């Protein structure tokens, strides 16, 4: 019997601008059984509030603010835990840069204690240079998420992970990456879930980001053939998830 | 105030055949304060009993059997957690192969549910072939530890990580690695420690295996300039440990 | 107008134990026009003589011994060119070890000037250890071919490239690799061809080993959908070969 | 007896704004013996003319324009050799973009036949996106040089190779890289040199870019402890160059 649920957002409880009624129902059912759950996303542009509002406004999902855990939150928690200088140079969208500054880390492009990098659609050589120099001086190099690509209406564009690799190559230092499928975001989400590791299960549509997040961190997994990972691709997966479903509606608590 | 201690064995509380009185004293002091602690090692050849006996016989350290957590134990716990077939093909020393079989996984070189690989000083092409074929058929590919080398009286020889890479290249599947600095061994050790993540601290002499284990998994770190990582090398480290000491004797609980 | 032809053996002018009449005819046609050509193979087990005999006995192809250029020959030529000690430690089949010794490099497992590695179906940890130690001491690390796998009647087994990666990881030194698609074998084959680079063309069935060999080394390419690379896979290739044919019979000199 | 000389520019015959009289003399001596030589640089910002003028104006070196071979020239030669569409999307300084357009490849950011990438100190996400999309559609992905860093008065900044890796990760296609130490620039430089491979020798100050260029491509090497690779670092080199000198003045033709 699973006591807690970790759930991916986009691709699982909705897809793009389109919704997935089974997904919305899944959350409602969880709320009805009063089963704890946390929505985990690698998105670093929208704040928890924005995410909460989007869910209620566009997908009939009304969930407490505390159930929304993003890579931005995980990154700040990690920064607070490691406790090094209260300065950071951040590469990313305005939202991420704002969240970090408001969390107490003022922007310092010269000798920051931390260099945090997420997707920045306004990336410039100068920003990369600033980060490279700071990392070389000893700043703690952190990546918000490893995704090599970001799927947009325009196509498969460069993701945070691609930018991170550029910096890794230029500085020779491997960034500590927070988001799925890495350990930190999963550990913290698990912590908020308030359940023991073997009592939780990660629910998602993306094999590489969600299911691997489970397998790699010793957490049970439920893969829904909706979203990214197509149903025909499952037989070829290197490691089968613990459960595979075509719709969350098939899940029985 | 740190409430629990994760501690590396070789290089920290002793070195090679030589001992480190400060290290032995560190454990004794922990025992006196009744502070929980777990000795974590990536070694897969000696059983917990063997390790316990070695400590008492050669280094005046008498510690309960439950305080000794190895990569072998972590690997078996993981195998038990994932719960797939009770079969496995194992590459490693007789000790590792025995522990896995006795844990309930009979050797099956044809269609094992798991393929477990650790250091095997008797590695042969045939064993690699057996593992490769099994992995290709869908077996869950697990590595006991990532170390690229194993330091012996003969010199820096090929470690489990080097063998793992051969297999990764041959099968195109990345192994889930259990030992330090990866998540699973640290999560389980933390679990046995019985303390919250932010209340623990990882103590070691090796920056890459012990300190990185802390940083990567959001656990405080204490680096002792004894062992592997020389004291002159510390200024150049990409991420400074939370604490650096020349001797464990300098530590004040 | 192409003046010289570099041609892959297995998969192009024959496949496995099965033959390809169009392939055999291709060579015969070349001989008739008196167009220079060199057969290039990454195989390190059969000597040029063995290869020559196999061609005549099993595939009606009678070609001069000098038209057969293997990775073994290329490797020895390279060793002779670099001119370092006349000693080498070799990992591979008896044929390769013999060819190197007969080329003037006596086996020295302690301080060889060169460490040469090709596929060895009798690979052992001891041999890997011998190679690792020798490389660490400064021996020039050479790989006969990069192939990650070797297709056998038993299936896709570990190739020379997989063994090479194990050593690369264990020693931290990248091996200089001779065979296709690397530069050395192509440069030397081109040299024996007696034609200028832009006047030659590489003919093969394997995109990764033969066509990439051309593209990477600025040599025209002719891909035959026979062998390894299936015809449906061609549209997805990252770089299209200069020419694509379903049969060599379609080629017009 | 060496009949031809391939020589690195910066770090060898001068360093930064500072000059190296021994270097300048080396070229003059070559000119006196009428020994053929080609100056090879991975720099893609200055045209051959600019390079020629700089040498004469700032370092008393007057050399024919044809003796200056850059990665830009090598890249264009390669593009002309492969002969695919006369369109290309280029990421780099204005100089590189201009040279490619003037070589007959008009800028097409939608469906270019080639996507060429060199260092661009004005890199933007949009340019990376344009390149990523084009590569995905089948454009031939070319990198001017592999250098992970570019040393500037500001420090060790991101080089062309770092940008190339971002793109490789985002598209999953490995770029064919032209500059040192890869094969194409060396083959073409050798061609202009007008000598046989074993009769030439690569002279440089950088082990990774110049000496490796020799070793990897079977060309003799002369390492001058001036520039990048410090003299104390030589004993630890994985492969010793054929010759090591503290000053070019020590060289005897």
């Amino acid at each position: 019997t699973y006591k807690g649920y970790l759930i991916d957002l986009d691709g699982t409880i909705y897809k793009g601008k389109d919704r997935i009624p089974a997904g919305e129902d899944f959350v409602k059912r969880l709320q009805e059984r009063q089963l704890p759950y946390i929505l985990v996303t690698n998105n670093t542009t929208r704040t928890p509030e924005m995410v909460q509002e989007m869910l209620a406004t566009s997908f009939n999902i009304k969930t407490p603010l505390e159930t929304i855990y993003t890579a931005t939150l995980a990154t700040i928690d990690y920064m607070n835990d490691m406790k090094r200088g209260k300065t950071a140079y951040v590469i990313g969208e305005t939202g991420l840069k704002k969240a970090v500054a408001e969390a107490g880390y003022r922007e310092d492009s010269e000798n920051p204690a931390y260099v945090v990098v997420g997707l920045d659609t306004n990336l410039t050589y100068e920003k990369l240079t600033l980060a490279t120099l700071a990392i070389q001086k000893g700043a703690v190099f952190i990546g918000t998420n490893p995704d090599l690509n970001i799927p947009t209406e325009r196509g498969l564009l460069p993701g945070a992970g691609a930018i991170l690799f550029l910096l890794e190559k230029a500085t020779r230092v491997k960034p500590i990456i927070i988001g799925k499928p890495e350990a930190v975001i999963m550990n913290k989400a698990l912590d908020r879930l308030g359940v023991k590791r073997h009592e939780a299960i990660m629910v998602g549509d993306n094999y590489l980001t969600d299911i691997t997040a489970g397998i790699k961190n010793d957490i049970a997994t439920l893969l829904v053939t909706t979203g990214f990972t197509k149903p025909e691709e499952v037989p070829a997966l290197p490691i089968q998830p613990d459960f595979v479903l075509s719709s969350l509606a098939e899940w029985d608590f």
